[PDB]
Parts: structure tokens; sequence; C-alpha cells
């Protein structure tokens, strides 16, 4: 998967707004929180337009592996 170069708990309020583009706050394009973790993403980047409705649940790439019996 992708890798990280930097990051820290400081900047955007609770609502986690992150995307490949590089947005940290509501720019203007509709977004949706990942039912899995709870991160707002660009409904467009993910591949969705206002035209169609929103998916009951949307999981991110990080969740794909996050989801598990892993107690720790
Ligand atoms: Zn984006
Ligand atoms: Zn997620």
């Amino acid at each position: 998967g992708s890798s990280g170069s930097s990051g820290m708990e400081r900047g955007v309020d609770n609502w986690k707004v992150d995307c490949k583009c590089g947005t940290k706050d509501d720019d203007g394009e509709r977004m949706l929180a990942c039912d899995g973790c709870g991160v707002w993403h660009h409904t467009r980047c993910i591949g969705i337009n206002n035209a169609d409705a929103l998916p009951s649940k949307f999981l991110c790439f990080r969740c794909i592996e996050l989801s598990g019996p892993s107690s720790g």
C-alpha cells in the first residue's frame, strides 16, 4: 500500500479530513466519513457524483486491513 512521510495530531478539528489530494479542511466538494474509521473523503475522488446517491457504508483502504478480530 501507500506510505507516509509526515504527520501529527494537530491541525484539523475532530472530524478527520484527509485525502490523496492533500486537503485538511472542508474545501467545498462534498465529502463522506468512512463508516469504518470515520475519515471524510472526497466523494468525487473515491468515484461518486451528486447525481447518484451515497453508499450506506463506505470503507477506506486502511480499513480493509483494519477490520479484524485483532483485540490489541
Ligand atoms: Zn481528494
Ligand atoms: Zn476507514
